[PDB]
């Protein structure tokens, strides 16, 4: 029986100006690991095969289902709190 | 025909300190997205199905292939990575 203990991360406060660029950082993050795994023999497949190396996940970003694309964006998010919760500064530059 | 081209990270640079904490902050980052999965019914499966709300990365984290953890701190990484390419200032707490 498996029962999540995560950090909280809900009184973590990011920039604005970083939450709204969210959907380029989840789109590149998608690509940065799609080319990874097409640079190993990875293909499109129906559902996640590790032994033949297809997954679906390997199309353009803009062409996943909102519900995922909502689901990347939270987790770029969810890493960079992580990131000010360990202890670092994150500003925007001048 | 899907060629991934994902904007170039190679020449980026991020504390050590950072990089040092790759696996906390990959863990937590699966921690998060397990309990937010479970809390909405969600539980193990062998395959992923968003119809009947199973997934196989339902487990601990320290429970993972390390395979599977490296990709994960990759991508924490990347997504930091991404961060200071568009322009934010990542420090240890000064
Ligand atoms: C589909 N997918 C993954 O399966 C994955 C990932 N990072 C780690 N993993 C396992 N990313 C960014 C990803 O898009
Ligand atoms: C298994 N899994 C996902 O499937 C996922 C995610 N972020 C977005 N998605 C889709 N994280 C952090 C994750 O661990
Ligand atoms: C760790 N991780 C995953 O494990 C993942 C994902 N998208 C799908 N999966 C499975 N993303 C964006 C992710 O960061």
């Amino acid at each position: 029986d498996y029962i999540p203990e995560p950090m909280d991360l809900s009184l973590v406060d990011l920039p604005e100006s970083l939450i709204q660029l969210s959907e380029r950082i989840a789109e590149n993050v998608h690509e940065v690991w799609a080319k990874a795994r097409i640079d190993e023999g990875w293909t499109y497949g129906e559902k996640r095969d590790d032994i033949h190396k297809k997954h679906p996940c390997l199309v353009p970003y803009d062409e996943l289902p909102e519900e995922e694309k909502e689901a990347d964006r939270n987790t770029a998010m969810n890493t960079i709190k992580m990131v000010k919760k360990l202890g670092f500064r994150i500003e925007k530059e001048d």
